[PDB]
RNA sequence: AUAACUCAAUUUGUAAAAAAGUUUUAGAGCUAGAAAUAGCAAGUUAAAAUAAGGCUAGUCCGUUAUCAACUUGAAAAAGUG
DNA sequence: CAATCTCATTTTTTACAAATTGAGTTAT
DNA sequence: AAATGAGATTG
């Protein structure tokens, strides 16, 4: 009747337990339903729910967005064919028909098999003339002869079907012609500005060096290499870098203490440059114009590779170039191999599986695997010297459709499209009339802020229609309301003001919002001088002066400025003490200065009659990021500023939204005062009151006005939490588990509920170092190349994050010496349990940090500080890591800070865990007392994993996860015991552990020793522990430790695997070649995979038991069957719509509809000798038994795998090994039934008896994946690998016992499937 | 424990785009020889599909979340030891 | 039939909002 | 980025 619940919440598991007064877990009889022998069964109230991980919405999103791209790319083609339809009907009757049936085999085609012209002779002639589609592109662009309308279409459709990216705004007009003159012009102006010293043009071939196919870095090096007395870091070097598209830094050139780095493709270039030019003088302007002018002709040299005077199609020409070089070097490679390597010619040019040229063209061999495979052959032969040059440039034998085309801007494909239309519109009138439309098909792009063009049936769409019409690319601006749509894009996601829920939050950069932040900070600033007795607030007149003089002149306001530029200058204090702010004010009037630079009118920003306009301008600048719409929205104010000011305001853009509403900060008014919140922050007289105070002061009316403005389900609520969907899945299951236990306990609520919650990309790592190293100017990657997969090594990863340098000592490290170095916790592990890179460092020896009990010492901080700064700016360390490193210069860890960490080790602060406790508390405590305050009948306790974990080590209740899943349940039992014991012993700690509403050393010691009441001797305490005030019993060393052992020793624990209908993709995505088989699924209704190939390995949503008849033999005599049919995800909707018809089509007859049993994945069946199986599929099974190993063996394995008194227990009881093997064998021979594997285990074990007991025990732990629950898996015992033994027949299940389990497993209905 | 602000890191969710990959077909293979089979010539490109499909017919929707059994329900979830 | 081997779509860009953690300032 | 449900091939 009196019980508490323990809960262990994980991403894949929820353990649960029920305990009584004396920490015993009850044992109850439960009714068994079904048609079986048993009418009931006894179960212990300890168990654990297992389940597959909850997934994010990401993959579904990526598939959904890809979906929409494919359909819109198709609509592009359709739009184009609709423009061509009438005039093509006169040239070729069925052209567009042959194109769309091009995929069909000749047997299924309506028209002749050759798509373009419809006859061998003309089709063979076409490929002779245009071996690639780019041969046709170029000719159609450059030639002036009338072209076949079918060839015009193909050219435009190819350009429209693959249009390139949209990452560059505006238009490009390739000009590769003037690089030599433009470079000479840059060197020219530079030498005009630096007359003391010039650069020499020197006939340097800039075109070749800068247009060569290397990275921008190399082309820079080669360029300055040809310049004597110059360096790549020097001014001219950093200019060449910018002209190449790089981001250089110019501060060290001009003696600037402020970083000046420019990127010509970044939208902030013009203003960044303005800052630089305002600092260094505008006589340097022409120097950057030359860099930009050279940048325009060199921009796309990466892709063009051709002079733009021969053609208007430098891309296609570049493509044709790839082809011709592929041709020559292929002829040349063939000859060579014949002469010098004839015996290898077959492998290279014929065998499709070898990654040769045949594998390259006809196989699945990528450019990289081809090059890798043919690298030795070339450098082995002679006469191949230039092919190796082409290979290192990745230019050897190149296709035209390649992974690296992603750099091509759509503006290029547009150029060629435009040219083709210009030539042939002379001959075809309709191409003239529709020249606009066609270009628009390639050009148009749904703006990301419009979203899907739905009509009321899209859960993802927000866009609004300016008129009810079909949206096309040509009527988009007129039919779609872009302004209202761009608004909803933001507003459907923005927060309302929690204080005023009917009001939108202000932009973060709103002038009003920043006045609020400055005053709210200023109003609690206090000051003292010599004369005065107390520190005093700032008055109204003082703040206004501080704002007008400092905040409206300085971007940031330092305390030094406050003391010198206000207190000294205006109040004549040689010295003053400031409280309430440190070093400088956090708040600032940034937008005030942003606009001051643009509108150059200070009296405009200070004029209060402009407040509304300025607030609407900054709202516009935040809501919209499309500068074409910003301009349209600022037009109304175009009369208040000149043209150039509006131009600048266009580009001013903000992001972010505040926490509060305009009405809250200003709108609302105090009835007595008539002042708004901001009025009080400006002037409140003597008491200078916070926003917090203003909102909670019962003397003012703000609180009541707010309070009267305020205003679901378990599943929606949990889904709306912030956190991993995986952990949310466990949260929901935890509530459902508790509901059932309460019901099991007769609807009596627990006394306590104790809950505990548990806590990979190499590409990101490689990206981190590449960026930081590049930003750091270090050669460590050229000197010590790396591969992402290597960086999963902890020490190697740090080594590169620290630029191959000791983090504490200022000396190099040796990659070959990592094993001799130390990983060290910045803030010692004994305080903060932090495993991440943020708290870790690689140093030669951990002794050099300093004292072990603290942050790295002052000495080290001094020596290394500047070096950590560089790592910070290179983003190789985070601010968190940096601030921790330096803390010693702030006194290191104070005694208070230490005590803080130790209690954070046992007291849970995580928000997600607090939500779990609040959910439980609100479901358990629903009643209110006579004073209308909540009655807390159930106390919800939350514990960190450390308490039970330490409890296990201390008292040797050891845990080994690999043996079975019982530990999930044991942890929950131990949570309830410990959690109830603590609150029973220290009822004052209710505030810390229970949900609801000099000394530092004592705090440290106290929390550090909190768990000693369990022990008899601490390095003494009575055998019977009790609480002081009540005298009640909490812990009894005599009987209670034994009860825990009895519980952890129980063989029967309810480990339930949640059955789940499988969802997601229909099958694997790969499209297999045609095959004579019924395994392949058609990719389209009429595409028989025997002809067209298709998908394999469909996914079973659930299995169904069918008992029915099937026809057999020539005569179709009916045989009675009972079998498992897998319903695939794709078939499921049809099956549930009409189950009989579905099964009848499948061949089953006279189906017994009332015996149809739906069997999701992991359905449980028992067989002979308690042997169990779980349904993995319609044709596979998983292991359904848990092996309960005696505690004595579990504790042994733990101690053997890893004081003198426990080492002796290992040797004394060494015979346990053979007994553990015995235990596994009987289990295996009884439930696993893998005969061969069990031998190789017994054989592989017999052979390593000679090995140490440690290693032997370490690998016996491996042996348990043979007996573990669920899917079989391979494992290694020393160097012997055991292959997994799958169970790929489900026949035996059909006569076994089906077990339907409730969430706890306590309620079962068992069906004996001996029915026919 | 809460609230606003500062700096930073992380996580979740959404939209708009790009390049490949795959699959069938089209790129008249040629001499020999009855036949397999040999010898050589070739290869780089394109079309089309890219969850089967759905009705609400939109340039929309189709892979997340949620699911023991029985009784009740569209469903959520409730009722049953 | 088992045993044994084999295989699994990938990558890139832009724009945006909300939590949460954790070092700070001020407050209820 | 596994791992785990199948496919084909073998014994
Ligand atoms: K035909
Ligand atoms: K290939
Ligand atoms: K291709
Ligand atoms: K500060
Ligand atoms: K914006
Ligand atoms: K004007
Ligand atoms: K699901
Ligand atoms: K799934
Ligand atoms: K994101
Ligand atoms: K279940
Ligand atoms: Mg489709
Ligand atoms: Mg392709």
């Amino acid at each position: 009747k009196k019980y508490s619940i323990g809960l262990a919440i994980g991403t894949n598991s929820v353990g649960w337990a029920v305990i009584t007064d004396e920490y015993k877990v009850p044992s109850k009889k439960f009714k068994v339903l079904g048609n079986t022998d048993r009418h009931s069964i006894k179960k212990n109230l300890i168990g654990a729910l297992l389940f597959d991980s909850g997934e994010t919405a990401e993959a579904t999103r990526l598939k959904r967005t890809a979906r929409r791209r494919y359909t819109r790319r198709k609509n592009r083609i359709c739009y184009l064919q609709e423009i061509f339809s009438n005039e093509m009907a006169k040239v070729d009757d069925s052209f567009f028909h042959r194109l769309e049936e091009s995929f069909l085999v000749e047997e299924d085609k309506k028209h002749e098999r050759h798509p373009i012209f419809g006859n061998i002779v003309d089709e063979v002639a076409y490929h002779e003339k245009y071996p690639t589609i780019y041969h046709l592109r170029k000719k159609l662009v450059d030639s002036t002869d009338k072209a076949d309308l079918r060839l015009i279409y193909l050219a435009l459709a190819h350009m429209i079907k693959f249009r390139g990216h949209f990452l560059i705004e505006g238009d490009l007009n390739p000009d590769n012609s003037d690089v030599d003159k433009l470079f000479i012009q840059l060197v020219q102006t530079y030498n005009q500005l630096f007359e003391e010293n010039p650069i020499n043009a020197s006939g340097v071939d800039a075109k070749a060096i800068l247009s060569a196919r290397l990275s921008k870095s190399r082309r820079l090096e080669n360029l300055i290499a040809q310049l004597p007395g110059e360096k790549k870091n020097g001014l001219f070097g950093n200019l060449i870098a910018l002209s190449l598209g790089l981001t250089p830094n110019f501060k060290s050139n001009f003696d600037l203490a402020e970083d000046a780095k420019l990127q010509l493709s970044k939208d902030t270039y013009d203003d960044d440059l303005d800052n630089l030019l305002a600092q260094i003088g505008d006589q340097y302007a022409d120097l950057f114009l030359a860099a930009k002018n050279l940048s325009d002709a060199i921009l796309l040299s990466d892709i063009l590779r051709v002079n733009t005077e021969i053609t208007k199609a430098p891309l296609s020409a570049s493509m044709i170039k790839r082809y011709d070089e592929h041709h020559q070097d292929l002829t040349l490679l063939k000859a060579l191999v014949r002469q010098q390597l004839p015996e290898k010619y077959k492998e290279i040019f014929f065998d499709q599986s070898k990654n040769g040229y045949a594998g390259y063209i006809d196989g699945g061999a990528s450019q990289e695997e081809f090059y890798k495979f043919i690298k030795p052959i070339l450098e082995k032969m002679d006469g191949t010297e230039e092919l190796l040059v082409k290979l290192n440039r990745e230019d050897l034998l190149r296709k035209q459709r390649t992974f690296d085309n992603g750099s091509i801007p759509h503006q290029i494909h547009l150029g060629e499209l435009h040219a083709i239309l210009r030539r042939q519109e002379d001959f075809y009138p309709f191409l003239k009339d529709n020249r606009e439309k066609i270009e628009k098909i390639l050009t148009f792009r749904i703006p990301y802020y419009v979203g899907p063009l739905a009509r009321g049936n899209s859960r993802f769409a927000w866009m609004t229609r300016k008129s009810e019409e079909t949206i096309t690319p040509w009527n988009f601006e007129e039919v779609v309301d872009k302004g209202a749509s761009a608004q909803s894009f933001i507003e459907r996601m923005t927060n309302f003001d929690k204080n005023l829920p009917n009001e939108k939050v202000l932009p973060k950069h709103s002038l009003l919002y920043e006045y609020f932040t400055v005053y709210n900070e200023l109003t609690k600033v206090k000051y003292v001088t010599e004369g005065m007795r107390k520190p005093a607030f700032l008055s109204g007149e003082q703040k206004k002066a501080i704002v007008d003089l400092l905040f409206k002149t300085n971007r940031k306001v330092t305390v030094k400025q406050l003391k010198e530029d206000y207190f000294k200058k205006i109040e004549c204090f040689d010295s003053v003490e400031i409280s309430g702010v440190e070093d400088r004010f956090n708040a600032s009037l940034g937008t005030y200065h942003d606009l001051l630079k643009i509108i150059k009118d200070k009296d405009f920003l200070d004029n209060e009659e402009n407040e509304d306009i300025l607030e609407d301008i900054v709202l516009t600048l935040t809501l919209f990021e499309d500068r074409e719409m910003i301009e349209e929205r600022l037009k109304t104010y175009a009369h208040l500023f000149d043209d150039k000011v509006m131009k600048q305001l266009k580009r001013r853009r903000y992001t972010g939204w505040g926490r509060l509403s305009r009405k809250l900060i200003n709108g609302i008014r105090d009835k007595q005062s008539g002042k708004t919140i901001l009025d009080f922050l400006k002037s409140d007289g003597f008491a200078n009151r916070n926003f917090m105070q203003l909102i909670h002061d019962d003397s003012l009316t703000f609180k009541e006005d707010i309070q009267k403005a305020q205003v679901d389900s378990l599943h929606e609520h949990i889904a709306n939490l912030a956190g991993s969907p995986a952990i949310k899945k466990g949260i929901l299951q935890t509530v459902k588990v508790v509901d059932e236990l309460v019901k099991v306990m007769g609807r009596h609520k627990p006394e306590n509920i104790v809950i505990e919650m548990a806590r990979k990309n190499s590409r990101e790592r490689m990206k981190r170092i590449e960026e930081g190293i590049k930003e750091l100017g270090s050669q460590i990657l050229k000197e010590h190349p790396v591969e992402n997969t290597q960086l999963q090594n902890e020490k190697l990863y740090l080594y590169y994050l620290q630029n191959g340098r000791d983090m504490y000592v200022d000396q190099e490290l040796d990659i070959n010496r990592l094993s001799d170095y130390d990983v060290d916790a910045i803030v010692p592990q004994s305080f903060l349990k932090d495993d991440s890179i943020d708290n870790k460092v690689l140093t030669r020896s951990d002794k050099n940090r300093g004292k072990s009990d603290n942050v790295p010492s002052e000495e080290v901080v001094k020596k290394m500080k500047n070096y950590w700064r560089q790592l910070l700016n290179a983003k190789l360390i985070t601010q968190r890591k940096f601030d921790n490193l330096t803390k010693a210069e702030r006194g290191g860890l104070s005694e208070l800070d230490k005590a803080g960490f130790i209690k954070r080790q046992l007291v849970e602060t995580r928000q997600i865990t607090k939500h779990v406790a609040q959910i439980l508390d609100s479901r358990m405590n629903t009643k209110y007392d006579e004073n209308d305050k909540l009655i807390r009948e159930v106390k919800v306790i939350t514990l960190k994993s450390k308490l039970v974990s330490d409890f296990r080590k201390d008292f040797q209740f050891y845990k080994v996860r690999e043996i079975n899943n019982y530990h999930h349940a044991h942890d929950a039992y131990l949570n309830a015991v410990v959690g109830t014991a603590l609150i029973k012993k220290y009822p004052k700690l209710e505030s810390e552990f229970v949900y609801g509403d000099g000394k530092a050393t004592a705090k440290y010691f106290f929390y550090s020793n909190i768990m000693n009441f369990f022990k008899t001797e601490i390095t003494k305490r009575p055998l019977i522990e009790t609480n002081g005030e009540t005298g009640e019993i909490v812990w009894d060393k005599g009987r209670d430790f034994a009860t825990v052992r009895k519980v952890l020793s129980m063989p029967q624990v309810n480990i339930v695997k949640k059955t789940e209908v499988q969802t997601g993709g229909f099958s694997k995505e790969s499209i297999l070649p045609k095959r004579n088989s019924d395994k392949l699924i058609a990719r389209k209704k009429d595409w028989d995979p025997k002809k067209y190939g298709g998908f394999e390995s469909p996914t079973v949503a659930y299995s169904v038991l069918v008992v029915a008849k099937v026809e057999k033999g020539k005569s179709k005599k009916l045989k009675s069957v009972k079998e498992l049919l897998g319903i695939t995800i794709m078939e499921r909707s049809s099956f549930e719509k009409n189950p009989i018809d579905f099964l009848e089509a499948k061949g089953y007859k006279e189906v017994k509809k009332d015996l149809i049993i739906k069997l999701p994945k992991y359905s449980l069946f028992e067989l002979e000798n308690g042997r169990k199986r779980m349904l993995a599929s319609a044709g596979e099974l998983q292991k359904g038994n848990e092996l309960a190993l005696p505690s004595k063996y579990v504790n042994f394995l733990y101690l053997a795998s890893h004081n003198e008194q426990k080492q002796l227990f290992v040797e004394q009881h060494k015979h346990y090994l053979d007994e553990i093997i015995e235990q596994i064998s009987e289990f295996s021979k009884r439930v696993i039934l893998a005969d061969a594997n069990l031998d190789k285990v017994l054989s592989a074990y017999n052979k390593h008896r000679d090995k140490p007991i440690r290693e032997q025990a370490e690998n016996i732990i491996h042996l348990f994946t043979l007996t573990n629950l669920g899917a079989p898996a391979a494992f290694k015992y020393f160097d012997t690998t055991i292959d997994r033994k799958q169970y790929r027949s489900t026949k035996e299940v059909l006569d076994a016992t089906l077990i339907h389990q409730s969430i706890t497993g306590l309620y079962e209905t068992r069906i004996d499937l001996s029915q026919l």
